[PDB]
RNA sequence: UUUUUU
RNA sequence: UUUUUU
RNA sequence: UUUUUU
RNA sequence: UUUUUU
RNA sequence: UUUUUU
RNA sequence: UUUUU
RNA sequence: UUUUUU
């Protein structure tokens, strides 16, 4: 029963929260990851303290700076 | 008792997810591998004691866990 | 006497465990693995010589071990 | 869609480097590899939202990376 | 001498395992590992200088060491 | 322009490696390997943007590397 | 001019180990690994420039050198 | 439709397995591994033509394997 | 032009597998793996000139492969 | 199920080893590894359909079987 | 000089290859990988001093080749 | 019981090595490795029921071997 | 002197590779490889006491080597 | 005494390569590998009881040994 | 990409 | 589970 | 593709 | 290329 | 080289 | 041992 | 699938 690649490849183009090790978080459409975990959003928002600081149409994200992702 | 083996076995379990940036998930444990990543259902990310936060489905990286502790 | 032999025959026994980060944990270990991770029973967390939590079984990731001692 | 789909992609091409340590790097891609070390070619470091300085050529490790944005 | 060599030839002897934090423990060596885990005996913490603890017996997960000598 | 390509055609070319610490070393490069360990000939340790520190040759551990730009 | 190439070059010469947390070790090189690790011999633990250790020999963890020098 | 792709389908369906030696078996393939290993049920060795034997269940090891054909 | 690119740019065109036994499979091919195991539709096993045998589908362990030839 | 589930499910019951030589041995599957070394209790040799040897307890080379066969 | 140096420089060129088994094959290298496969244009397969078939392309699969001659 | 258990508990014990080739050893197993490497003592080898020859110890390579029997 | 050291000293000169198939060729080293696969310039394919052939320049897969003799 | 103990503690002695090919070679050995390839000075090719040739140094792949034993 | 499908 | 024992 | 150049 | 020197 | 000694 | 253990 | 693209 259900493991951390099977909730990540079902949420592909869904939309995904990102929260990094460091503090922030991202937001946006999952549209590709890989085994280390590295991801791939579109339309995604750099979250700080609740507040969309940033926007990119689409960034690739080393999983190592991953500390969850969690599905919307 | 492996920590593969008490993990194993609080599938379906509520447990405790001692992460060592400070703060702890709590939820329902539905799945995990090798790395000891985790993925919680109905979790709550808890600040002393304090659910600050609230996610339907959450999956951990486990190379932030500390520990893992069963309800 | 080497690291494995000393943790392995520590199996059902009170141990020491010495976190990198700052704290510690007693308990009874009940299980390991070849990568250090650590499960054990009836553990208290330690801060500044006072337990400040209990676990009835809690899975710690040995990358976060400093050290193992048998008490 | 796929982490190296994108950069592969994004070869001769603008993109962001989003350091770890807090800066980034704005430059044309002009190489990289698995461990995604990446090539830059006309680059600046950008600290604040201004230019720090300034490289024809700069191989990034890709240890030191967070994220790299395309365009 | 090769790093192991020494490490194996001070077997049952007394050796300093200075750690990566700040401190460091003193004490027999009576095994080891590749990853540089090392078992100590009557062993002891030395805060600056100062014996802040004792272990009868020890093992230090390797990674946390800086140097190891034998004295 | 692989990242080993550029680092590769810098060979007896003068080079600027930028730590993760803060400060960076300026130097020939007559020598590294794949895990990016580089060896630096009539190099200078650069504080802020000044020389701190000189050595005939010296051999910078790879994990250490923020960036190599050739100059 | 690689850098083990240097480093196997110095076994038995007189050497100087940056390690990334601001100290550094002076002394012989009589040994050294793959991974790095260093044997010295005769060798002074330097801080702020000035002697705060000595050791007749030493193992250092490779996992903690910044930079290594001849001479 | 990639090897494994094809006999992944052919779960509980009929194949022939075609071995090195010059014989064959004829089942319902209920299982396999990646070595290319089977399992099959209600199986049949063929020898020129002539079914010489019959086996409930077996495990044919790969490595003995020319060709599988899903019939 | 390596041997792999041959191969793939070669799926769902006819080609000819030459295996060590001695014989022949012609057919289209419809897939491979790293291994060079194959598959083939509406394949053909040949014994000098002549059509012995009559696949719609096959998969071939690439260990028994001689050589793969196109069209 | 999968060749290795159908072994495991055998501990302690007759199996056929088939081996690549001709000849197979009957016995009592008593262990085995992930090479497919198997170890029987009161097994037999055959050849030609005939007990030509008896052993106690024989260790097979996984390497040497064609197929195994519960009952 | 070494096997690939005269392998990859031989690319585009004749060459000779005799495998293992009663026979060789003769052409222009076009290409190869690390496995020792090799793919050759305008081959002939030469038995017994004669030319017995002709192949526009062929990969050669490289744990047949006994040897490989450059023209 | 598995095939290495057995192995190990004949350590100095009479045990039979049937080999795939064609004939057979018998000896005391006084050592052995991962590959089934094993090494006898007062060994003999045996061929038709009949002593060849003796070897006071030899070294037989694993995978020549189709079995080991403890006598 | 161990297997390699041989090997690399006898560059340039006249040796013997005795191939399992039977023959063995004998040529001037001029380069090899760890799998052991060896290059000979002015090669002669011996055979019975007989040089049935000749190579200016010929590159052996090393996995049909028996042995290799400096002459 | 593991298979490689003997075949170290054997170094500069006479021992004899029993090769699968059914000949033996003798000989002083001066030096091997993990591999089980070995080096004899002075050696001597055994057919059937009869020296058919002499070495002296050669380089026997590990690959087509049976058995080693010390004279 | 995780579904045994490398 | 480290005890050669995967 | 081997040339340290993954 | 073996020489710890990847 | 195998000896815990990469 | 295979059962994500 | 090999095309750096895991
Ligand atoms: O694209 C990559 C490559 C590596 N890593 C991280 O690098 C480390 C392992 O290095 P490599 O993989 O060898 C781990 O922290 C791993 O998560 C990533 O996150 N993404
Ligand atoms: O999905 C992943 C991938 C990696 N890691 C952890 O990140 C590091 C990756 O190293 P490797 O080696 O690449 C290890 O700490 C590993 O346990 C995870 O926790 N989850
Ligand atoms: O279950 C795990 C996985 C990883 N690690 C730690 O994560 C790092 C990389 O993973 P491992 O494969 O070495 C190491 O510090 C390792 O000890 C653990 O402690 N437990
Ligand atoms: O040139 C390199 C070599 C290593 N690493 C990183 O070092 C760690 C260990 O990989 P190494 O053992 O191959 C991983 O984070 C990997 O991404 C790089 O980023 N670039
Ligand atoms: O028992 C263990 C296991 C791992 N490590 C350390 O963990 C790292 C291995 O993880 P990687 O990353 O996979 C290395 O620093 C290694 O020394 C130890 O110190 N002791
Ligand atoms: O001489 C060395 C050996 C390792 N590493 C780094 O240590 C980690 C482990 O790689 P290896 O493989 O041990 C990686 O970050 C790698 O880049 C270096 O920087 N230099
Ligand atoms: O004796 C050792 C063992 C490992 N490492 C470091 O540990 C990491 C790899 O862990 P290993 O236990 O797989 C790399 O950074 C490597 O440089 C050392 O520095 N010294
Ligand atoms: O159950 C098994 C185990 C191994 N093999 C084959 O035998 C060899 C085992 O090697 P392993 O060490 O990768 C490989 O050829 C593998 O394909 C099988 O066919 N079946
Ligand atoms: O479908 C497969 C599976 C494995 N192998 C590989 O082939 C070798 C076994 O060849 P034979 O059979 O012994 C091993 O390297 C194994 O991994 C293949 O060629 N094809
Ligand atoms: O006890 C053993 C050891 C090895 N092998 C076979 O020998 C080859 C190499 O495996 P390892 O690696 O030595 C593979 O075919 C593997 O399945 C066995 O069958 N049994
Ligand atoms: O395209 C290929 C793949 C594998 N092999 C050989 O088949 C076996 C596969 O073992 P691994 O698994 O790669 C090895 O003998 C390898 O050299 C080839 O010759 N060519
Ligand atoms: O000392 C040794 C080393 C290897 N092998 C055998 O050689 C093969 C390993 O192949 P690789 O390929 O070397 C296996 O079948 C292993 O069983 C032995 O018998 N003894
Ligand atoms: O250039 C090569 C490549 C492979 N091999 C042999 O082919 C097999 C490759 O297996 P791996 O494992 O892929 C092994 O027998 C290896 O010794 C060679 O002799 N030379
Ligand atoms: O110099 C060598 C290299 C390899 N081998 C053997 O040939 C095979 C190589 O396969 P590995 O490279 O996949 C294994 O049996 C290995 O033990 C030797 O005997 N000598
Ligand atoms: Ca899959
Ligand atoms: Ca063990
Ligand atoms: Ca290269
Ligand atoms: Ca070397
Ligand atoms: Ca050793
Ligand atoms: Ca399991
Ligand atoms: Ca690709």
């Amino acid at each position: 029963a259900e493991r951390p690649l099977d909730v990540i490849h079902r949420s592909l183009d869904k939309d995904v929260l990102v929260i990094l090790k460091k503090g922030f978080e991202f937001r946006g459409r999952l549209i590709g990851y890989d085994i280390h975990l590295n991801v791939v959003l579109a339309d995604a928002e750099m979250i700080q303290d609740g507040e969309v600081v940033k926007r990119y149409g689409k960034i690739v994200i080393r999983g190592d700076n991953v500390l969850a992702i969690s599905p919307t």
